């Protein structure tokens, strides 16, 4: 019984009429212009590719076409079709907007690559691999949303039918959802792993290890360390009487050895930071940037021989020195200037934001869009729909109107060549 499936309520039809004819036409006109404006860019500019966005405005002109005329004319018309040539304007629908999140789901492996991959990044994503996979997405899009009109339908499948969509056996509904899940899911992780990747890399990790007596480089570690608090570093301050050698330096973009001279009779290191000199190899300094400092007094014919020693092996080991060695004379806390100065010399030798918001409006947008969506679907696969929740969908199936709406907003404006490619357009 084709009426089970339909919103009757008077009011209510007006309402759905209401936001499908605004978004629809607002979704219509803007993809239309987005294409307008990539066919005058190619006109005057060779390098732009634009395959993502061009191939999403197709996505989204033809899936709101199709969609609006034909979910106008089913709810408010009451269109009682012949089963095949529902399932045929059900077809464009599901082709439309499965390529729709294609297209998502391919710009988000690019961008992937990229952050994953930055060198070979260059080898894996090619203009012709690119054209080759979206006809190829395409493709299989089609072939996935033409099965029930080929007879993988309830009918003659004699199978449970859909309570929200007629005609349609269950499993092919399950199996749609499931390849539309994956899709969304990876364009999650994606995003979500890039905002964790650029999170680790905003702030830069400091690692200062000491070795004091009297606790005089101590307080030049500890006034070191907080000048570079005020910069905003990770910094964490170890004595070097407890620090393990192997991997110590590990994931820090700055290493600081703050070690004191005690040579009584020839240079000698402090003794709790001398197991850790001994295994530097250890350490991994390899390649990273360090800078040394150090007490010590003038009475003392080797002024601060400790930092001499400690720079020679890294050095020698290959950590490149940021700035030459601190030095310090009787009591620090008289040359606290001397210190505070030092940590501006050595910080000053050496977060995308805005990037960071875009990506998490995507997600929020397609939670907030398909998520709904997908989970009454998941209800009529197992459960059993009652007339609210068939009402419910209804209303929940323009959310998809309203993604293809913002999709031009979110990318299409966001490209610096194609607003430079609309002001083209203007006499100048
Ligand atoms: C036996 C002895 C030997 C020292 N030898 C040196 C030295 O060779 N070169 C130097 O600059 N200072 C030398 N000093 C001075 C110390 O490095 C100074 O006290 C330093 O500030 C200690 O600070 P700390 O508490 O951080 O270890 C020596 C001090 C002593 C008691
Ligand atoms: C309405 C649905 C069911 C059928 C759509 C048929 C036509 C419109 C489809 C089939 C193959 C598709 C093309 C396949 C490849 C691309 C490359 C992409 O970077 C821009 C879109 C573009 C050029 C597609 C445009 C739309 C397209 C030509
Ligand atoms: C009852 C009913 C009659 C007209 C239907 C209408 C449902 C409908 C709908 O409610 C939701 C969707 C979408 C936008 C949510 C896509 C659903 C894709 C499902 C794929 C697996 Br079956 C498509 C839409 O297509 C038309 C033909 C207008
Ligand atoms: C642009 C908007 C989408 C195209 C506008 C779709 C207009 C829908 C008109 C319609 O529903 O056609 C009913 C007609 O009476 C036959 O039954
Ligand atoms: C395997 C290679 C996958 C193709 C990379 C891709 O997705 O290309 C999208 C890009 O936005 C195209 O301009
Ligand atoms: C904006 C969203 C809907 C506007 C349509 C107005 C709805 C009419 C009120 C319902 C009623 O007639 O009781
Ligand atoms: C007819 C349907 C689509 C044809 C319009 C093609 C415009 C997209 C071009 C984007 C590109 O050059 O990659």
């Amino acid at each position: 019984d084709i009426e089970c499936f339909m919103v009757l309520n008077p009011s209510q039809q007006l309402a759905i009429a209401v936001l499908s004819l605004t978004l629809g036409t607002f979704t219509v006109l803007e993809n239309l212009l987005v294409l307008c404006v990539i066919l005058h860019s190619r006109s005057l500019r060779c390098r732009p590719s634009y395959h993502f966005i061009g191939s999403l405005a197709v996505a989204d002109l033809l899936g709101s076409v199709i969609f609006v005329y034909s979910f106008i004319d089913f709810h408010v018309f009451h269109r009682k079709d012949s089963r095949n040539v529902f399932l045929f304007k059900l077809g464009g629908v599901t082709a439309s907007f499965t390529a729709s999140v294609g297209s998502l789901f391919l710009a988000a492996i690019d961008r992937y690559i990229s952050i994953h991959r930055p060198l070979a990044y260059k080898r894996i994503v090619t203009r012709p691999k690119a054209v080759v996979a979206f006809c190829l997405m395409w493709t299989i899009a089609i072939v996935i949303a033409v099965l029930p009109l080929l007879g993988w339908n309830c009918e003659k499948l004699q199978s449970v039918c859909s309570d929200i969509f007629p005609h349609i056996d269950k499993t092919y509904l399950m199996f749609w959802i499931g390849v539309v899940s994956v899709l969304l899911l990876f364009i999650v992780y994606a995003y979500m792993y890039i905002l964790w990747k650029a999170h680790s890399h905003a702030v830069a990790k400091a690692l200062i290890v000491y070795g004091s007596t009297t606790g005089n480089t101590e307080y030049t570690a500890e006034t070191i360390a907080r000048e570079l608090a005020d910069a905003g570093y990770e910094v964490d301050s170890r004595d070097a009487a407890s620090v393990e050698a192997g991997g110590l330096f590990e994931g820090f973009d700055l290493v600081l050895l703050g070690c004191s001279t005690w040579g009584d009779d020839s240079i000698e290191l402090q003794d709790d930071f001398i197991p850790l000199f001994d295994s530097l190899e250890e350490t991994g300094a390899q390649g990273r940037k360090v800078a040394c400092f150090g007490c010590g007094d003038s009475s003392w014919e080797y002024f601060c021989g400790a930092v001499d020693a400690i720079e020679e092996k890294l050095k020698n080991l290959g950590a490149e020195i940021v700035q030459d060695g601190l030095r310090i004379d009787g009591d620090p806390r008289a040359a606290r200037d001397d210190i505070v100065g030092w940590a501006h010399d050595v910080r000053g030798a050496i977060m995308d934001i805005e990037l960071a918001k875009t990506l998490v409006l995507i997600l929020v947008v397609l939670i907030i869009c398909w998520g709904p969506l997908l989970a009454i679907m998941v209800y009529d696969v197992f459960g059993k729909m009652n007339k609210l929740i068939k009402t419910v969908f209804a209303f929940c199936s323009m959310l998809c109107l309203l993604n293809s709406t913002v999709n031009p907003i979110i990318y299409a404006l966001r490209s610096k060549d194609l607003r430079h490619a609309f002001r083209s357009m203007f006499p100048s």
